[PDB]
């Protein structure tokens, strides 16, 4: 596993400003799957628009757990068996809240639009690839918490 590295690698410039580097990825989550945004009821609100979900406090904090949840992932790179209970748990959460599992591929697809943002030039095919098996890793666990 040198991809491993390639992983660890991407992930540092990151995590430098989780919830800047996270604001863009729910950014680009909304602007391609905009019927996510009733799924995030703090006080038995919706936001109406995208831009309003990003002056709530409880929103900006689920950001925060995601990026933490991401860490965690790769810092298990070499071994993802040991956060699968807990994912498949997270899983479920989600599914509780309304989620479908088909929205996790957009989740997906936001991820590695803010690491091709962030990476630019350094955002090789080979780290693309990278985090596509990693992430594909990860959603695969994730998936039992909607029975499988
Ligand atoms: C795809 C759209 C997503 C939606 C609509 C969504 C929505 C929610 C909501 C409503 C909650 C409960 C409220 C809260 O604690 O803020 C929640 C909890 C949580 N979410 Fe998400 N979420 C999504 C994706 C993710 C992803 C990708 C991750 C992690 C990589 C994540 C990590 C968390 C965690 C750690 C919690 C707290 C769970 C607990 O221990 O109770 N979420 N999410």
């Amino acid at each position: 596993r040198p991809e491993s590295e390639l992983i660890r690698q991407s992930w540092r410039v990151v995590s430098r400003s989780p919830l800047e580097h996270g604001t863009v990825l729910f950014a680009r989550l909304f602007a391609l799957e905009p019927s996510l945004l009733p799924l995030f009821q703090y006080n038995g609100r919706q936001f109406s628009s995208p831009e309003d979900s990003l002056s709530s406090p409880e929103f900006l904090d689920h950001i925060r757990k995601v990026m933490l949840v991401i860490d965690a992932a790769v810092t298990n790179v070499e071994d993802l068996s040991s956060l699968e209970e807990y994912l498949t748990s997270l899983g479920r959460k989600h599914r509780a809240v309304g989620v479908r599992l088909s929205s996790f591929s957009t989740v997906g697809e936001s991820l590695l639009y803010m690491l091709e943002k962030s990476l630019g030039p350094d955002f090789t095919p080979a780290t693309r690839t990278a985090w596509s098996r990693l992430y594909g890793a990860w959603v695969q666990a994730m998936s039992r918490g909607w029975d499988g």
